[PDB]
């Protein structure tokens, strides 16, 4: 037979990768990623702290803008993840080589960033990186403390088992913002009904939209900032029009619901 | 400016093109593709798979295994020469399809569990699906499955883990020492006061070595160009294969060759 | 000053470790463990499985009985667990090295088991065993098929995180039986509530007494038989007053209402 | 048949568990463990590195002598380890969860490690621990740097397959001295020749007495201090009749051969 196929790259969107400097959400917590994936730097009084770190050959960007932050590489105690898929986990092993930073994370994300993304529940290998181990097992509720700030898990379960969403809260000219960050609730090309490999995937869905719209939250950021209506390149306006976690969870209940027409009704 | 797009471990036509099951000996098969090796080794209680080549190969091994008449689930043993994504990239997917073991030593059992990322040489370049060994083995160690036993030898340098497979077939009836021996190339290493790797040069020298003192009626390798197999044709029109001598020979010379134009 | 305390072994009733010839539960469900721990065979004809191993010390005794079932080592395919405690997870890692079969359990399960039940959520490093590796992770209701019989995973969280009962139908004199191998609902000396390193805890175990009263079962086995009064010591008649599910969660559930009223007001 | 054995419980020399405070080694490197277990502490200006921790139970004992040191737990960087048998790596993973240090070790300590010192090759599951994670894996000769203090790995296989020797070169009264910690050469019950599981043991042995005798070395330590001839109890007298690398390598390889000697007949 004719040669087998090569390997395929996982290719992204030009914005995904597009460098952009410090974004300041709150007094001690900043958006360092790129145009259109959230790397968020939290820093407290004895180390910072990261939320996602992007697409793997995101690490040396992230560096840099720790370091225009005055975060020295040693300085990263923590990394916490929404879930553990290439484009938000990517680079988590360079980072901790690089740091010595602890990886805090559910069993299910552990497991799964343990295999690099590989034997997704609905990707297979199309979306690999490489593999890291969580130094830290969290529980639902589970709270870990940084420096004096609190970050809460709340697991989502849906877009993966794992999905996680983090809160904590940070000042914002005078006053306390309960920040929330809520992965995505999405389920791309998902099979929904029946999936073998997922079989209570619909309910798991269904409860993850009811614990978002619970979510302490004055501000709602998403791995993929388009998801929660952010603009990071716009600045100081960045926000403007940032969702609720009321509004980002019954939109995504109701594409949820829609898809799920496409396939009950064949 | 974007950060650069990842890139995608591509290769040369030829060792992606799947060939049919060729024999060579009474119970040990090729059944990867042209231009790499994977050996089957059938057995009273099961197969045993050496090397499986690239990631998108799974499916193919398994189907010419069927054409064996081996069951996914006879499959029992899975070695490696090295945990390259061009010869342990199915690796992952055959465990998972098959129930099938790996043996390998602690350096290889390390790489595979990161799928190849982080490598020495080639950082995050070259990767695959990660596995894990079943059983960490010691150079000169046996592993016998269906009577046939197969010995390790350790030969590092071009990976910290790379390992020979020795053991004994039939060809009609008459005993055949065979030799899967790993590669003894260096491909744009830095073989001098490398800091990932100090002692590069001394294991290469001994690996020459190795190879030399294998016991091996027909040498086969994870490239069968390197030993002037071709897979094109029967096993018998290779008899012109080469011997440990001139393998482990053609390769010290181009690493001293390669040694002295770094050293320059 | 006094020297530091010499390590303690985990010491269990002399029952625990009484070795016992396998006893016929269904036409292919064997149990082969002791008189006082679950460890069940099931035999397909194309090969076997075994649900949870007992002690650590238990594997040359599984594996015999094994033999005298006429499972040769390399035909036991896969290993199920109810929960990943030294008494029933013990000689997992021993029987993977020596047989042809790998490990399925869910996440949380796989990352205790990988820890040998080390920094236990409750037992700390009292109780450990030889750390294994699960090959195959499930998930909450999936099947895993061997030789035609299909075993279905409950989760039922609350002895430990990854607290599984698994299901499955064999036949008894002509007719089927509804087999479920029902986890553990104790928790002993467990802190129950505000439990900073299971802060659900409380609600996963009311969800789990439910979970078990709503398994599909004809015959409940458990981990411990006499947590669903079976009475192995006696053969043919090991079965003859074994509880139903609804008994065996109503019982487990009245005694989680005490310990935790207790755990309010002394 | 009558029941099953209980487990049993590694249990050791109470000398081996007897609390210590901390003893000077030279001007950046102290004995943290107990009296009979070395644990060596490296302070630098950049965090600290602890060389072996001892029995598992050692984990707070290391960090009260840590504190004692100015070594909050955060400040430790980086573990290194001699081999990975539970009277040296014991307490790894607690420290690791109570320091968010790293573990740098060769890939076959690494194995080791990451199941908990079960499966031994001579040992089987008598000597378990709690399991942990190797964090960078190291190379042959591999230079590891903390704080401008460069740590050389040499790589001495035997005892177990992932033996290492550890060398850096700290201070004393204002002159360098090079320090080699060097693992166990012992074979305790080992069956030596011909061995299924260690194959190549002898060779491996003979390698290793030959690779001690060459460690740059001005002060020699050992997992067990009674190996080097040190006595822990006796504070600056403790190095006074420490061994030579020479005199450590010679001494075990006259052992090891009268070993082989009685096994061979
Ligand atoms: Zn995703
Ligand atoms: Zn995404
Ligand atoms: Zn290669
Ligand atoms: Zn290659
Ligand atoms: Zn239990
Ligand atoms: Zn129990
Ligand atoms: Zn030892
Ligand atoms: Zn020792």
């Amino acid at each position: 037979e004719a040669p087998l196929p090569q390997l395929r790259a996982y290719t992204v969107d030009a914005s995904w990768l597009q460098p952009m400097a410090p974004l300041q959400v709150a007094d001690h917590t900043w958006q360092i990623g790129t145009e259109d994936l959230t790397a968020l730097l939290v820093q407290t009084a004895e180390g910072a702290v990261l939320l996602d770190g992007g697409m793997p050959q995101m690490a040396g960007h992230l560096l840099d803008n720790m370091k225009l932050r005055g975060v020295a590489p040693q300085d990263l105690r923590l990394i916490l993840l929404s879930h553990a898929h290439a484009d938000h986990a990517g680079p988590v092993a360079e980072l901790k080589r690089r740091t010595g930073a602890h990886v805090a994370a559910n069993a299910e994300t552990a497991v799964l960033l343990a295999r690099g993304g590989s034997n997704d529940l609905h990707f297979g290998d199309g979306i690999t990186y490489p593999p890291a181990s969580a130094d830290r097992i969290i529980m639902d509720g589970e709270v870990v403390t940084v420096g004096g700030i609190a970050f809460t898990a709340h697991f989502m379960p849906g877009h993966t088992p794992g999905s996680t969403a983090w809160t904590w809260t940070d000042t914002r000219d005078g006053k306390p913002v309960r920040i929330a960050y809520a992965d995505s609730l999405s389920a791309p090309g998902y099979q929904l009904k029946g999936n073998p490999r997922y079989p209570r995937l619909i309910e798991d869905y269904k409860r993850s939209f009811a614990t978002v719209r619970a979510l302490p939250c004055d501000l709602l950021l998403t791995p993929h900032p388009g998801a929660s209506n952010w603009n990071y390149a716009v600045g100081s306006k960045a926000s403007a029009e940032a969702l609720t976690c009321n509004a980002y969870a019954d939109a995504a209940e109701k594409k949820f619901d829609a898809q799920l027409a496409r396939e009950t009704a064949g």
